């Protein structure tokens, strides 16, 4: 099978053979698309074994060993590991090897350009919660490198039996709380409200203002979770002033600058690490957009087009449009100013776009999922817009799973 | 076969149970999604498709069962047996029309879809009666500029070497014409288009903004060529609220957006020529139109006449362009009172139209990739809104262009 993708702007036809490697499911069928639905609508030892041997046959092949001594004596090692045992230990490099193809792998991701530069933190020596805290501090002073951002992950012990999983109860390493009023007004992020709750009746000491920097809640060989502050002068922060208008500083708006995603599931051989943070650096439009001015969120359009003294009577104004734009401008030249990195998406987009024509060339195709990938404004001016993509599973890769406190049973 | 949507930014979660009555194929499968591809990667077959329509028919006027459904069944069979086609009621045709647009999945205007004008051309022989129906279509839904939707349909398919055909894309379009500079003047879109036209003998203006002519095939002849009456096409010259020298980029947009290349099936029937229309999103316009790399491509000069800094992708001198383009299309459609409507309305009303399908007929299938528009995505209600694509049949659909069909 040879499956066609065409740019509509660019008329650049590419073939995908790499599909033909494809997994388990999107969730659509031949009658239904659910290609805008958001989520899927303990392993036994027959379904493992050809698990490992399928990711130990592509990292073998990637090392140009496949078929050799050392790939075969390996495939008997796993094996035997999986008969006597349940499961098995990766290689460090199979562990890196795994890490990186996630992240190649991620379909929803317009930055896997830079899939390659990942660092790596074996983290699977941990047991304890205060041990994951301590990993934790290191990768964000890492990443953050005084914002000159580095791309990394950290990696905690597999799941076992799923009664002792490793899990970051956070969303994200680092995210402002929310507060609900009894009014129904929110102070800070109502993205974070839950989980702020949950932070405060495990003993947090809520500042309750509107960007406090949540404590970490951790969880270690299924043990209750515990909670831990990350050091501030670990988190740096951005305030947000724009070029030209000297009030929007007065707006009171800053910004963390590590985007840290510490609740997905990496799965890499068939074995599942149920903690896995990983981060990189911004696009803006993350922030600008979706932070700033979805209703859910911060919600700062009014605000800023009252400010601007646009035209609010009628939306054919494109008040909110033109109140969108100086926001994403501000949060750009922002970070920009402070040295913090940060991409715009036009930047990101054209990268993206190179990527996946060098990916098609060298691997056959590159998993992309339209919905998540064009940028949240100005889309069908990005070098993306216009490109047809394939959705589809490659492992390794990174998934969701259910938010911890709805499963986790409580010792006590 | 019981699948729920969630509104991500409303927490608003509906129950889809009319993708059970889905049909022909989504081209996904579980291996691979193609959401975001963008075309289709006898007697036998026929009473199956005429019974399921009309069974759908009859339901809907709250008739399922009765002697008058039996009848019509009865006989639509015979007609089949005997003459290999059957005809549609008027009744039956404009129920299939208005369906084929409820069925659009990648339409946000849908909200409209019971209030269509349909015009009944199935009596039409030639190029000529064609060109008068879509005369008389074109000034009936322009309206002086209060635009009306309406569609036109010709006579059906039959042995397949007779078929009606409009050649044109769109009923109105701009020409456009490789130059010796080796640039595009015109609408590159219509390239091809065009220089089919010149060969059948069109006489070309060559200008920026030059309407095209009809290309019309009745019976699977020849298509013929006529030029739309002038005074029938209105366009709106485009000029912005504040900035002076818009105005100066001479620009203009013809206010009917009329599809004419789709196919219109209905109860298995075929109509190959099924001209639509109803009244522009200004960002199709603003955006699609001017600002596509392939089209007008207007982007750098209107951020230089705005004095940007061009220098750098992350001044935004791109989207505070594509910002004021936009303005300028909806404050001259307005200003001259020609019906249009902005992305932020179109996607309100779209939604509130989602919810009643869901509410009244189980469902309403979207398409997210055409539905959210190509500026300011997220800052509509459409962006969070999990929708199911499926096909439900009256509906629109692609064919080939006819020039690659076409014996001459
Ligand atoms: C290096 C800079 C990076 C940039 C600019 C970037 C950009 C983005 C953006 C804009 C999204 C969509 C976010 C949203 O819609 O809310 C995303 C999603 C995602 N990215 Fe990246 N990314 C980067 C690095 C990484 C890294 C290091 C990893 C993992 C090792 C990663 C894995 C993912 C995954 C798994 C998703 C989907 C998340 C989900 O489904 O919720 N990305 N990326
Ligand atoms: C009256 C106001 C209407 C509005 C504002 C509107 C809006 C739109 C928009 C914005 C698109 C996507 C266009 C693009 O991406 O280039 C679209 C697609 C479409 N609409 Fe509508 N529409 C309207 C009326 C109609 C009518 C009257 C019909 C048929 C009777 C129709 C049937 C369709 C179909 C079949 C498509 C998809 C065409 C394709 O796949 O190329 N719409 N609509
Ligand atoms: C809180 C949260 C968790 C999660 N799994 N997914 C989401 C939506 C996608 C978030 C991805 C954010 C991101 C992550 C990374 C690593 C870089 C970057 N620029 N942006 C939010
Ligand atoms: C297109 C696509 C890519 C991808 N990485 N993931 C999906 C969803 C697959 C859902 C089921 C897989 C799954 C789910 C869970 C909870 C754990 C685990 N190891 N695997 C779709
Ligand atoms: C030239 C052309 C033909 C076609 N089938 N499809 C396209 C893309 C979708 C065009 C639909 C434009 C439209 C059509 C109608 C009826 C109303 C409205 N506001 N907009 C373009
Ligand atoms: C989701 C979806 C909706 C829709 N209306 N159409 C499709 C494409 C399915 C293929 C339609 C097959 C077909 C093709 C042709 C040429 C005529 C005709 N009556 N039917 C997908
Ligand atoms: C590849 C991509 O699907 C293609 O360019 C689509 C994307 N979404 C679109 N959406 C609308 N409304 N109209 C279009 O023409 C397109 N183009
Ligand atoms: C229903 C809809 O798919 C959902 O809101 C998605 C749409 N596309 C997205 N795209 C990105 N990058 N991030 C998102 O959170 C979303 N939300
Ligand atoms: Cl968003
Ligand atoms: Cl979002
Ligand atoms: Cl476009
Ligand atoms: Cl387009
Ligand atoms: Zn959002
Ligand atoms: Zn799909
Ligand atoms: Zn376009």
């Amino acid at each position: 099978r040879f499956l066609k993708v065409k740019n509509w702007e660019t008329d650049v036809v590419l073939t995908d053979t790499l599909h033909l490697k494809s997994t388990l499911e999107t969730g659509c069928t031949e009658h239904i698309c659910m290609g805008s639905i958001m989520l899927p609508s303990v392993r036994t030892k027959d379904q493992l074994f050809p698990l490992a041997k399928e990711f130990l046959d592509q990292y073998y092949s990637s090392i140009k060993r496949f078929g050799s001594k050392a790939h075969m004596d390996r495939l008997e090692e796993v094996n035997k590991e999986i008969e006597s045992t349940s499961t098995y230990q990766l290689k460090d490099t199979e562990l890196i090897y795994g890490a990186k193809h996630a992240w190649r792998n991620a379909s929803r991701c317009v930055g896997r350009i830079q899939w390659s530069k990942l660092q790596v933190f074996d983290a699977r020596d941990c047991t304890t919660a205060h041990g994951m805290f301590n990993y934790i501090c290191n990768h964000v002073k890492y990443a953050t490198n005084k914002g000159n951002l580095r791309s990394a992950i950290t990696i905690f012990p597999q799941r076992t039996d799923g009664k002792h999983d490793f899990r970051v109860w956070n969303s994200q390493l680092i995210r402002y709380a929310g507060y609900k009023q009894p009014d129904g007004s929110t102070l800070g992020d109502p993205a974070n409200v839950q989980f702020t709750e949950i932070c405060i009746q495990q003993g947090w000491k809520a500042p309750r203002g509107r960007f406090d920097v949540l404590p970490l809640l951790l969880q270690a060989n299924g043990n209750d979770p515990e909670l831990f502050q990350i050091p501030p002068e670990l988190v740096l922060e951005v305030p947000i002033r724009h070029p030209k208008f000297d009030w929007f500083k007065d707006l009171g708006l800053k910004w963390y600058g590590l985007p840290a995603v510490s609740n997905m599931l990496l799965e890499i051989g068939g074995l599942e690490f149920s903690a896995c943070p990983f981060s990189g650096w911004y696009m803006g439009t993350e922030i600008g957009v979706r932070d700033y001015c979805d209703n859910s969120r911060y919600n700062i359009l009014e605000e800023v087009a009252k400010k601007m003294d646009l035209d609010m009577r009628k939306t054919s104004s494109l008040w909110k449009d033109q109140a969108l734009v100086e926001i994403n401008i501000a949060v750009l030249y922002s970070f920009q100013s402070d040295k913090v990195t940060i991409v715009d998406h036009h930047s990101a987009t054209e990268s993206f776009i190179k990527h996946m024509e060098n990916e098609y060339r060298c691997r056959g195709g590159c998993p992309a999922d339209w919905v998540w990938i064009v940028p949240p404004m100005s889309g069908s001016i990005t070098p993306v817009f216009h490109q047809e993509m394939l959705n589809y599973r490659l492992t390794p890769s990174f998934e969701y799973q259910p938010d911890p406190w709805n499963t986790h049973v409580w010792k006590g």
